[PDB]
């Protein structure tokens, strides 16, 4: 492999906006959360995973 | 393989975006939960997966 | 592996913006929360994951 | 005029984006000239203009 | 005119992005020239213009 | 007038953003020239203008 004159972008996420105004958020009875955000992952080379969100509850009233 | 002028642009995720305004969101009564946004993964060469998400839960009032 | 003349950008994350006005957030009775926003995860060689997000809880009342 | 509870926004220009690459221009015998490239003009009240370009040649050769 | 709770954004201009990348620009024979990138202009109240290009020229070879 | 609990932005411009990599820029044979990158005029109360970009040449050869 040779790159001789070249621009090369693997494995790259840029411009992600999130723009929210007035907004409302309620987790009442959650036995285990995850809220989230923006959620960013670049990778040239992986072998497991890239974003894992994991969320295990028990709600018995 | 060679690249003499070249632009590659292989696994890329760019200019996602997300606007809300008043919005409203309510999770009363849940085991285990995952609420989330925007979510980017970009990988150029994987084994496993790109975005696991996963929610095991129990209500058993 | 030779690059001669070239920009080469792999694994990479920039330019992700979050604004908000005027927002609330409630997490009322929850067992274990995990509540983020921006998250970037920028990696070339990995062998693991990316980000990773857990929450087991347990609400009885 | 009175407002309570509320948001005005007039007379507003926002999120305007210009990208932009590999790209060429050529201007080679010109009297007089304006190139330009954004150009956002945000007025409440006005009594003349917003945005004037004036350009006025003479190419003899 | 009064305001109790609110917000006003009367003449505003923002989140203008330009973006370049291998770009070219020549002008080569002009008398009088502008040549200009982003221009911004926000004014509540104005008796006059926002924004002047004049360009007068004379290419007699 | 009157503002109790407000926020008023009037005349103003902000987040103006630009970028260039790898460019070239080349005013060869140019009596009089303007060249200019942003320009941010931000003014609540004006009687003349807000930018103004004269350029006046001869180009006789």
């Amino acid at each position: 492999v040779l790159y001789v004159g070249s621009k090369t972008k693997e494995g790259v996420v840029h411009d992600v906006t999130t723009v929210a105004e007035d907004t409302k958020e309620q987790v009442t009875n959650v036995g285990g959360a995850v809220v989230t955000g923006v959620t960013a992952v670049a990778q040239k080379t992986v072998e497991g995973a890239g974003s894992i969100a994991a969320a295990t509850g028990f709600v018995k009233k």
